């Protein structure tokens, strides 16, 4: 259990909004499923809504590939019931696809490596963890830049493809485009083909 | 000292190849300048070459945002020259217009928390680094999933454009497209305009 | 220094929600001034805003007697504004003409003794503490009983008569009530009167 | 055990005045009952009378409501009934409708945090111990000013409340007074009911 | 287990280029043979090529007296193949008649005592291992001198001309060049000869 | 200080037998010139002597390029002159071209890292030591194989190459023979005169 590519990822609970409502939620829960697990530093401020409302957006296309989408900061669960009943208009998330769930503690972004000790609050960390809870992925932003919900769901469906294929996938793949047999001999129709 | 966002980057010092020839290249040398530093496991290998040759012909766009690229593995400069001298049709890179770092000793890759000791050889770890030598962005990708070269491109110039207008930049944010004033008030503008 | 009554308050230093703009505050600041110290459970939730709105609606009663109210709790400063741009009728604050301080990383709580670790959110603590930083009086409430405004400000105004009369305050006192002559003697010009 | 809120109240045992008699009293003998225990200074003093009658006064107000009142000093058992047997006009208490607690060995105040150890004597602490021997409420005042009987009251009552109705009380909670459903759709009912 | 004369060779495993294909070798897999472990420093470099092509053009004369040649150096198996698929023009080995071993973790080069730690390569240190593992003769040259092939086969043959003979071999010792019964009063026959 | 390729080798100090007569030798003594410092186990045996005599009968080649030779064993300079004093018929030496040392502690053995201690004689360690003291080469072999006088001396002289030519030997190098220049361009004359 670590927050590193290969390693199990530690484990977590709290208690999220999902569909309006207080639930709790666990790292056992997504066994079977991939995890994007996504960390913000605070509620009703800039970059963040606009991330976590792309993701939800978006959320019907990870949700197609297996994968759930987890939002989560150090703020109450209560304060992101209030956030979600903000129009988007006005800094707010409106209806939401995907979970917002509450470190109240501080110890899941303590776990995951992203708590700013000093702040409290947890930095642009993001994990992709698969049905057996695997990191396959790790990205952190430092606080003014948002992420790319796009090149969050290419990871995805790449992690997927080389699962359920054996074959890799080069730089800047997209579905569809040419991936490469990993030894010697069967990779050199790769090389051919894009050069 | 430590590979974490907001922190300095550790110290590297290796022979790489620059031009065709081998040079000496430091944290140092890269003062007063963006540094995006990727490592990737092995040479003549199967995704890893198509990012060093995605990243080579981008060059040019983070040169002209001041933004230098450096490739890392654990193989020597030889075998780095070496593959430069093998056609991209067979594997290879050919003409490089990004350095080639040696990690010889496996030092900068351990210092960068990238090294799989195990193996001997770096995950698909990358950093984006500052001109005063503070990690901005870190990523790392498992073995079988090459990164986005379109991606890190924007991320370095979202991190420029965030020092140089002290605005902050929305998810999927590229040039041109509508920033936010960090500020309750000023930040009013913005989710009104894009909803 | 502790947080108990006759010893000097805690330092505490935070960003509060002050006329609806951030500003710094610390227990320097109270210095000349009696502070009504109080901490809350959380934003957005139920026995809280109505303290809060409480507190606010009689606090030209405190200024008037030299007394700045503060309300603390562990949800962010742009929390705290969030809840004051929501009416109250929603179960926001409204206008606040107290300060709303936040105690992001936890240690004002924990400084002051009424941090629940396990959930980490603060119990319903109050403090009375007098222009040289003294603690005068301390309450705590479990969660969900809501205090007295009223008996807060009665308690302000007695430590402030005693101070300036050299009489003693009996149970129940209100002011202009008969007080007591704190020596044998003299006491008995009290007792005489109300028997 | 510790005083602290929603802690079990530490175990105490001594002798009380209780109808002119000498009797044991323990914190287990008020287990299924309600209890307000609170110190004060010294027995023959100012403050301390005016809070002994008025709490007396109003005892049958607490038993009507499942709830015993003990006042504790450090002074003697044999010193409390000289004090019963003093007239009220003279600084006494006259008959008592309380027992009055000796903790002669000062250990009680000691576990209960309100001993100043210098003096030897115990501040004006109050707490609210429900029938399972949990802390509900603690207050202490500096000793020049006494307690509220009405506001204790008021406490208990509010305790009760929530623990047979499910609701929360308010600031300022009377009883027949409004009081929150404790979640967040539910708790709109209260908000709209007093805006 | 140490790499000295007349100890046990240390036990190595590893991936090794064997007839254009990656191939699990280990010391248990030349139990029963001969075996000739050589280490060099660097692919692609300058002395390295020219001890390898002259080892694997002699490899049928090792092979016909039961011994196995196998090169070792810190480059990664991958390395190794596109080194064979280099033409010797070029600097690179074409067709191997002998095994190459990656010694990728360093460990191999560590635990035979030829690795220079602070450069991250192999000393050129050879070692003949009989046919029980163990070590026979070693030499070491230091980087820029390669070895002699005539000489490393002269020895292997010599050590099995010592095993089924009784006699010992001379300096500069060719077959069919007469040797020594090692005692005393039988050895006059080899001095007597010779002088 | 070490005997190991690089670094310097141990100091050493014994009576040796030169031109028939006692002489004290010390590794000071060789300063400013190559030496080739050879063990063998006992004097009187077999192998031993036609690797003594082989060395005294090409000494002129070895003092012709600056390079002195001396052999060591444990024996005492007195057995060593004895020996001297035996005809080579008789397993002898006859008159010596080269210094006999003797290591009557054992002390220059172990230091060397060729003594069997159980046994208290030295294996045939042979080592090649420039004019700065520093090892260029070393080999060791087994007791009933001896070394080549060729093999040493064409060692010498590649090692002379190197430092006056700055180009490196290939495998089985001799005089006159090509070499290769250390880098990767001009390597090229190399590989492609010799294929």
């Amino acid at each position: 259990t670590a927050p590193a590519v290969t390693q199990h990822a530690p484990y977590f609970k709290g208690t999220a909004v999902v569909n309006g409502e207080f639930k709790d939620l666990s790292l056992d829960d997504f066994k079977g499923k991939y995890l994007v697990l996504f960390f913000y530093p605070l509620d009703f401020t800039f970059v963040c809504p606009t991330e976590i409302v792309a993701f939800s957006d978006k959320a019907n296309e990870f949700h197609d590939v297996n994968c759930e989408v987890v939002a989560v900061s150090v703020d109450s669960h209560f304060c992101h019931l209030a956030w979600i009943n903000t129009p988007r208009k006005n800094g707010g998330l409106g209806h939401m696809n995907i979970a917002l769930l509450s470190d109240l503690t501080k110890q899941i972004s303590r776990d995951y490596g992203v708590l700013l000790e000093g702040s409290g609050l947890a930095l642009r960390g993001l994990f992709i963890i698969d049905p057996n809870g695997v990191i396959k992925h790790l990205s952190v932003n430092d606080l003014p830049v948002g992420r790319s919900v796009e090149e969050t769901l290419r990871l995805v469906k790449a992690f997927q493809y080389v699962e359920t294929h054996g074959e890799v996938c080069p730089a800047n793949w997209t579905p569809d485009s040419p991936t490469i047999k990993p030894s010697p001999a069967a990779s050199k129709e790769y090389f051919q083909k894009v050069n």
